[PDB]
């Protein structure tokens, strides 16, 4: 029923890079993403909030832009795989806990088709 601590955004000790590929990730990939009409997934969810009792119970890798945002703008992320994981997990937490056909689900699927056009294109390394 009640929300969990939010995913790390801020970890001194974790080793970080600024690189090419995390550049493209915040510039082109997260820019895309946020500013469609679709972009639910701007902030944790919010199961008190949104009535997702059972969110939680069944989610035990929560994701979201929010987060991503965050970790791109602070520079959290050592590569751009970690990036990529983060946007996967957002999309299949999604896909695990909403029921096929749901508003949310094609939502998540308009997100995830321009999250695959533009990784598609990913930069190579510097
Ligand atoms: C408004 O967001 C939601 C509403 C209902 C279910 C949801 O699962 N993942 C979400 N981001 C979500």
């Amino acid at each position: 029923s009640m929300n969990p601590p939010p995913p790390e955004t801020s970890n001194p000790n974790k080793p970080k890079r600024q690189t090419n590929q995390l550049q493209y990730l915040l510039r082109v990939v997260l820019k895309t993403l946020w500013k469609h009409q679709f972009a639910p997934f701007q902030q944790p969810v919010d199961a008190v909030k949104l009535n997702l009792p059972d969110y939680y119970k069944i989610i035990k890798t929560p994701m979201d832009m929010g987060t991503i945002k965050k970790r791109l703008e602070n520079n959290y992320y050592w590569n751009a795989q970690e990036c990529i994981q983060d946007f996967n997990t957002m999309f299949t937490n999604c896909y695990i806990y909403n029921k096929p056909g749901d508003d949310i689900v094609l939502m998540a699927e308009a997100l995830e088709k321009l999250f695959l056009q533009k990784i598609n294109e990913l930069p190579t390394e510097e």
